């Protein structure tokens, strides 16, 4: 295979920055054996067979993750990374920028909709089947999602799998000696030294080894977690039972190597031609080096526990030197999907519809929204709207995401039915964008109905918008609060609605792309 010559390139060209991690990996298996809670683990895989799952399912996740964490040597830390100059040349710089943003987008789309969830409801053959190959293809009122959430932040990197773990775990729940599982395991890593292992391989194993029977190989690398046990999982542990062999697996990081690594990985690419895919998924080769390398500066990125790590790989390492892109865009095609479009739709813009600078779209029944902003050409008219309408400083957009007003219009679904107040301006700006389809409602609350919710609504929902700091001004001058479009549409509805409910709402898209 192509995948398999990609890692024994690796291999060889990685040899030296290598280890013998056997006794720590089964130091640390013997520490978890000693010490952690086996029906605590049996209560997470339990947790994680349910097709649906809640805050409370992510708690014992979190916890029991950070009690595995305690037990064991081998710990990534926070570490950040500026990959500057140097070792790196300008071009190895350009490439990795390029790579790492291509690899964000495949990241996003594989995991974001997990929490976020994609409408599955009333919709065309056409879009449920194309929908249905996106929900196989990551392993997933109509919505799909798996997990519903409160802060999806704490998904990240609490799902990785650890040696000293799946080892620990063989050995307890599996009902065998641990002698025993690193037999198995270091017969599996044998085989891996020479060739990816197939269902083939693992089933002439068991008939030796009845303990790899636990290993369901039809299974996937996708939704699940470190107390699962995977094919993937078991290789990764078997290839260190080897001490030596170049295994990746074995791999040490710190910033003193982290920029040579890196080099040679380059090196192999260009040599191979490896690449990140464009679909979201499973990982090649190079995609999980590149990112294990760049969650953490300092560690054993294959098999280090990772679940102390907050922030992502295009986070964690970030490189210097000195409209969206199309693996943005397709990240933003595959967030509108939480939309239902058949659904109750509010629109507001601030700025005037030839130029607006803050636009918002809210479906009040799930409590989804779109949020983002836009630089604005004519300046003048800019700082009237400001001190009359909604206080925006221009310098804040600076930091604020260009190309989003026409790829949002651009992918509102077809024949959606838009609500708005005073929907003259919004007409406007959805002609200019090419979209005469959807269809308008023109609400006309007056000025004092429109606003009985304002103060129930900045209570509530603050923390979603921080763009708007100005004074604002009405003549008779009397202060008033700023106009946010989010805050808008929210209080517009809940004046239709007369009331003004308690939930969360969901930013449809990904703060990593209103903000660059
Ligand atoms: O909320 C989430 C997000 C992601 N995930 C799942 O976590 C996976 C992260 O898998 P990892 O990136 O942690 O790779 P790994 O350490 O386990 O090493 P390999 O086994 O891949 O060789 C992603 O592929 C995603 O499907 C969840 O289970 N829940
Ligand atoms: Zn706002």
């Amino acid at each position: 295979i192509k995948s398999f010559l990609w890692t024994q390139s690796l291999r060889r060209e990685l040899s030296g920055y290598c280890s013998n991690i056997k006794l720590q990996v089964v130091k640390d298996a013997q520490a978890l054996l000693h010490g952690l809670d086996f029906s605590e683990v049996s209560n997470v895989q339990r947790l994680m067979r349910k097709e649906r799952r809640d805050d409370n399912d992510l708690k014992r996740l979190r916890d029991l993750n950070q009690a595995v964490n305690n037990l064991v040597e081998l710990k990534s830390t926070q570490q950040k990374s500026i990959l500057r100059v140097g070792t790196l040349t300008s071009d190895d710089l350009l490439i990795l920028a390029a790579d790492l943003e291509k690899l964000k987008s495949k990241v996003i789309r594989t995991e974001r909709p997990l929490s976020a969830g994609v409408y599955m409801g009333n919709l065309s053959s056409q879009q449920l089947d194309q929908r249905r190959a996106l929900l196989n293809m990551i392993g997933m009122d109509g919505v799909v999602r798996v997990w519903d959430v409160k802060n999806a932040e704490l998904l990240n990197n609490q799902f990785g799998t650890m040696p000293s773990l799946t080892l620990a775990c063989l050995t307890k729940q599996g009902q065998v000696d641990l002698n025993d599982a690193v037999q198995a395991l270091t017969d599996l890593g044998l085989i891996y030294t020479a060739k990816y292992p197939n269902t083939s391989d693992l089933d002439r194993l068991t008939q030796s080894h009845p303990i790899l029977n636990m290993i369901d190989t039809k299974k996937s690398s996708l939704n699940i977690s470190g107390y699962n046990f995977s094919l993937g999982a078991a290789v990764k542990a078997g290839a260190c039972m080897l001490d030596g062999g170049n295994m990746l697996e074995t791999i040490k990081v710190s910033p003193q190597t982290m920029d040579g690594i890196l080099k040679s990985i380059l090196k192999v690419k260009k040599a191979l031609g490896m690449f990140i895919s464009d679909t979201p998924g499973e990982r090649n080769p190079y995609e999980n080096i590149l990112y294990k390398i760049c969650l953490s500066g300092d560690g054993w990125p294959y098999i280090a526990s990772r679940t102390s790590i907050t922030g992502r790989a295009w986070e964690n390492t970030v490189v210097d030197l000195e409209g969206l892109t199309y693996s943005q865009l397709m990240t933003l095609k595959d967030a509108m999907l939480q939309l239902d479009p058949n659904a109750k739709t509010w629109m507001d813009i601030e700025g005037r519809p030839e130029d607006p600078v803050e636009i918002a779209l809210y479906q009040p029944s799930s409590g989804c929204y779109i949020h983002f902003f836009r630089e604005p050409t004519d300046l003048k008219q800019f700082k009237q709207d400001a001190k009359y309408s909604h206080g925006i400083d221009v310098t804040d957009l600076f930091a604020t995401q260009p190309g989003l007003t026409s790829a949002v219009i651009d992918a509102l679904p077809r024949n959606m039915v838009i609500t708005c107040q005073g929907s003259d301006d919004i007409r406007k700006l959805l002609e200019s964008q090419g979209r005469k389809d959807i269809k308008l409602i023109d609400i006309a609350l007056s000025k004092t109905d429109s606003r009985k919710y304002e103060n129930a609504v900045w209570d509530q929902y603050k923390d979603l918008c921080h763009m708007h700091t100005g004074v604002v001004v009405e003549k008779k001058k009397e202060e008033i609060t700023p106009h946010c479009a989010l805050m808008d549409c929210i209080m517009f509805d809940a004046a239709v609605s007369g009331g003004l409910n308690t939930s969360v709402l969901r930013a449809v898209l990904p703060r990593d792309m209103v903000f660059r």
